[PDB]
Parts: structure tokens; sequence; C-alpha cells
């Protein structure tokens, strides 16, 4: 493979613990991955995803020159380092062992993935839900005792646009803490918002830094990925091993009417 | 298929004659197709061909953002029209029948294909041999009694660059007529040029409008095509049928040292 | 093996492309390898080739002390470096990929091999054809319009020495360019030389820097090699891999009458 893990000085048992540490944390942290449908990964050789056609400028001499449009995939590699003594301890069955570097790498990777999915990157050509939306942003009240007003406004905007199915709400953890100081510790406000969302859930996204409402009916956007996050190898030292988390992905919004930003 | 030929008012026998008229003429006229190697066609869904990677501008937060590079394919559609009475005559076994419109369409399509392959298009992103070459152009003498000097100069330039195998010469038909008025009707000059080319042939390309020398060792450039030239259907009239010649292709020069332009 | 390729971070597909790049270029560049017969390689453990005996100085006490003579083999290692991203691209089927470092390493290795075979090294004990010859050098004319005179002189020298079979001519590429500016682009002079060589060919050797004529009858000299040129491994970096081209060889001229130098 291109992730030469056989050439790494890490034992098989420690490989299992590294991979498991990488999986659980990624599933927990991933928020935008749960609001955008993701087709099964193509594999390394995907390269790009084919969009529609496009007439060139000059179709002269009675010929046609429809040029194809393609969106190339981006690859995100996050290197991290693990000590050789820590990896060695897993064979003597050390119990107090921890994998903080893997968690840090997962946090970095998921942060950049979610920022691109929810908002956009504009450097790889990816445009997120919060930027492709055609609806005007729903201004949120400053008090936070009336966020239900903004949620209802977004729900009304989607309803009068033929958006169907449960509306999901994505917020930041900062707004989470700000809501835990409202009335009965934000239990009543959150309950009211859960009713307004037409059966949808409220998702707290640590990686997100913007609020938006997205329909969960599916088919409005897709996440095309060639390689799920994977642990590779770069080099090793006398007392250190260097790995990386590798993932190739790209986000395409087909129907920009299903998402409205709250800001 | 996407070339709905079953919905066309042309008979099966006339389909054979149209297709054969399209094939022979294209094989004759195609010149750049014989100097650039062509892999077997991918089919409609190719979309694009994957090139190497490319580091983005800002790789911040200790992450990598290697963006893929892809060259999208171009599609060339050349519509043409054939009379219903002509198509009808093929069942009564008319002998004086002719297919001039198909030849005209083939000429138009091959002209644009060869101009892109040999020189370039710059609108679909395709760069031809004559433009990707790094060698300085070999100035041709005005007399044409010394074109052997320019050919020898190009042969020397390729030889001292480790270019190997027979060197092919591509000229225009205008230079053909200009050479038929030199000494013994250009039989001696052409013979001398055939020796200088290290066993290669001299190709007269009606579609070409520039002179160049290209090595035939292979592997220096490739022609990626999804759909070979094919006859489709658009509509029919009370006494007319409209078809088109469709071909999706793209040219990539890997080693620009194997071609030198003479101008 | 001693070329630990299993410990290299290069993929199997990229191994094939590296090896093929190393083979083709070496076969093209190798010139002295085509004029000196080469027995099938002994393998690593050859060490040396056994020559005849040699009486020591003092054979006292009515004893004999015939000491053996052996020529030890030399080993030529040429390291080169390849980027990890380039090797990685071969799995995504990148088409614009190139292997310039392998070509540079092959050129360096073949240059030193051919200089030793044709002329000599004098540091590994190897003596080449151009230095073991007993015939006086055939002075070449400065005009190059009379190189046929020197070739005929060498042919006469070999003929009156019982040298048999086709005489091959090895020249430098500098003389090649100098000959392409003589009469009809050196086509006539080269043709005349081809006749003088008694059916032998004219070989242009980029690695060679001296002119000589060698009989191709065979058996006059041999090239003893233990390991054909092979790609090994030294180390790898976070974004780089270091390999080398390894070849152990030695040249012995048995009959110095079959080669004459032109200088």
């Amino acid at each position: 493979n291109n992730l030469h893990r056989e050439l790494a000085p890490i034992s098989e048992a420690a490989w299992k613990q590294i991979d498991d540490e990488a999986r659980d944390t990624f599933s927990l942290r991933a928020a935008g991955r749960r609001v955008v449908d993701v087709p099964e990964p193509a594999g390394p050789t995907l390269g790009s995803v084919s969009l529609g056609h496009l007439e060139t400028g000059s179709q002269t001499d009675g010929v046609q020159t429809s040029v194809y449009r393609v969106q190339p995939l981006v690859q995100v590699r996050v290197p991290f380092t693990v000590s050789r003594a820590d990896i060695d301890d897993v064979e003597r069955g050390a119990v107090d062992l921890t994998w903080d570097p893997v968690d840090d790498a997962v946090a970095k990777l998921v942060d950049t993935e979610d920022t691109a999915i929810l908002h956009g990157w504009e450097e790889a050509g990816i445009t997120g839900l919060s930027e492709a939306s055609v609806h005007q942003p729903v201004q949120m009240p400053a008090e936070l005792e009336q966020i239900d007003d903004a949620v209802s406004g977004a729900c009304n905007v989607l309803r009068l646009a033929d958006v169907e199915g449960p509306y999901d709400l994505v917020l930041p953890q900062q707004l989470y803490t700000q809501v835990s100081e409202t009335t009965d510790h934000g239990v009543p406000v959150v309950d009211h918002l859960t009713q307004l969302l037409s059966g949808g859930e409220v998702l707290w996204a640590p990686a997100a830094r913007c609020a938006l409402v997205v329909s969960r009916r599916g088919g409005d956007s897709c996440l095309f990925l060639g390689r799920d996050v994977s642990i590779g190898y770069l080099s090793h030292d006398a007392q250190t091993v260097t790995l990386y988390l590798e993932e190739s992905f790209t986000f395409r919004v087909h129907q920009p009417d299903a998402a409205v930003a709250l800001v």
C-alpha cells in the first residue's frame, strides 16, 4: 500500500490501540459528517468527481466544444509522533498507557474537515452549506433567551421553500455554555428548540464556528471521499516514531435551498 | 446509448454506408493521430485524466493540503445533414450515390483534432507538441532547396538530447506542392530527407499548418479519448435528417524534449 | 539479499517503473558492452578472476614457488534520490510522472563503466582496449572529410595482422556532430566508412571520449561481472528515499592485436 505500515517499528498490539484511538475520537468529533450524506469511498484513484458540461467561449467553424467540469479532490495529511517506549509498554501490558498525540491529530484533522464541510475552504474549491445557501442569514438575538425565535424563522424559511423532513440545528460549544446559564440550565430552551425542529435533533459541533439549520431528508449534498482517515508511516528515530492521519475528500452542494445560516 | 440512432429515419444499409464513409476518410486525414500514441479509449465516463499533486499556498496548523491536478476532457461535436431521398435510394441499390456531407464533417472534425494535437488549443487546456517543446525552433530556409539543412539541424538537436528511434517529419501540403517544383519534382530532396530521418517517414498532414519533427520511439505523449468519432442523431425533417460526429479527447505531453518545431 | 529493497517505502508498482527506467537507459547508453563479449555473471561471491602463474624471485632449496596471479573485481555504487510524493503518485495512476534521477544515475554509472572498458582505469588494475593495443595509433586527419583514410589505415593494420571478422568503429558524439556538417550531412562519408569496415557497423558512444577500431570476431576480450546493475536501498526521509545502482565488474584483454586506437 501507500501507507507503508509494515516498515514501522510499532508492534501489532500497539497498532490496534493506535487505530482504535484514531476511530472513536473521530466518530465523536465529526459533526458535519452526520448532516451531509457520504457515499461509500471511491478509493485512492478517484482523483476528481465529474460535474456537468460547459460550452466554451468560441464555438467556431460550426463545431461544438463542450468542455467538461470536474472538481478535484483535496488530501489532508496530519503528522503526529509517538514515543517508542510507550509503544513498547503495550507488550508488557502497561495499564496506565495513553495516546494523547493521536487524539490531538484527530482533533486537528476533524477540525479542518468540518470547517470545510459546514462553511467552506475556497482554497480547494470546496463550498460549504453556510456559503452556498441562497436564503438570507437569520439574525440571532443577542440575549440567547430568544434563540427559539431565530430557529422558528429558519424553520419558516425552509417550510415555505418546500424543504421537507426533520430540520437539524448545528451550533457551537460556546453557544452550549452560554445556554447553560439561561433559566433552568437551558433544559427548557433546548426542549422548545427540539419541538420547533420538526423532530430533528440539536447537534453541538466542537469543530464548527457558525450556526446553521440543515434539512436531513438527504440528497441535498454529498461528501465524496477516496480514503477514510488512515494511519501511515513517515520515519522512525532511536526513541520516536512518526505517523500521520491521511484522508482525501471533497464536498458538493446540489440543492442550496436546504440550508440556512444563523448569524 | 446517448447516440440515439434507433430513432433515426435512416435504413440499416444506409447506416453501414454512412459509418464506412466516416471511418475511411478519418483514417486517411488523421496525421497527428499517427505520431502521438493513443491508449484504448476509456469510454464516456472518463471525465478527466489525473496528473500529479500540487501543494496549496497555505499549509497551516501543521496540516498538509496537497490538491490533485486533473485535466478535463473536451468534446467535439460536428453536426451534418443528409437528404432523405439519398438515404432512401440505397434500398433500390442506386449506384451513383455519394456522401459528401459526411466527408465535409470528417474534414472539419479531423482539422480541429489535429490542430490541437500538433500545436495546441489553449481553450480546453490542451498544449500541443509544437508548443510544449523546450528546444528553440529550427528556422527553415526560404528556398526549400535546403529544407534538408533544417531537417539535419533538428536531427542533430534531438540526437544531442538523447532522443532515440526514428525521427518523423510532419509537413503541410502547401510545402508538398512547393517541393514538387524543386529539381526532379522533389523526388531527390524527399529521398535525401528520408535518409536524414534515421529510418523515419515523411508525413504530409492536410490538417496541419506547422512543420515539426517528432520522435516515434513512443511514450513521450499520449492521446486520451473517451469516445472515438461516432455518428449520432439530432432530429429529422420531411426530407432531411441531421446527424453529428462526436469525439471526446485530450492530449498530454510528458517529455517535451522529443519534438522540435521548424519555423 | 544485500540490496534490502523490502525495507524501502516504495510501492510495488513504483518498483517496476524504477527498474524499467534503469534498464532501458542502460541498454541504450552502453556502447563498450557491445564490442567486448560478456560471460554470464558469476554472482556476488566471484571476488576475482584467476590469471596465469608467476615464478617468484627466489626459488631456493630446490623448491618451486609459483605464485598465482588474480585480478580483483571493482564495485561501482552510484547513489540517487527519489521523492516520496512522486513514488506515491504511481498508485493514483499519475500520467505526467518522470524519473530523471534514475536516468542521471544510469548515465553516471555507464560513463565510468565505458571509460574503463574502452580506455582503462589504472586504479582498479583494469586496462582497456585503447591502452593494451600494441599497434601504433592511427593519426586521424583534422578535416574529418578524410576520416575514411584513418579507417582504411586501421583496417589495413588489422588485416595484415590476421585480425578477422567485421571491424567495428567506435567514435564520440562530438565527432558525430562534426560529421553532420560534411557534404550531404555526412550521409556519404558514413556510407563509405560502413563499406571499409568489412560489414561492421559504426557505433556512436556518448560515454566514450576516444576513437578506436575493434574486431567483432569475439574471444579477444571479456567482461567479467558478478552483479549486473541493480537498484538497492540506503535510507528514507520524511519526504525522500535514497537508492543506488550497484555493479561489480572487471575487464581483461587477452589478444591486444584486435584493437587499434585512432588519435
